[PDB]
């Protein structure tokens, strides 16, 4: 989920 984020971002 923290990587997920950090591309969604
Ligand atoms: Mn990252």
């Amino acid at each position: 989920l923290a990587e997920a984020l950090h591309s969604a971002l």
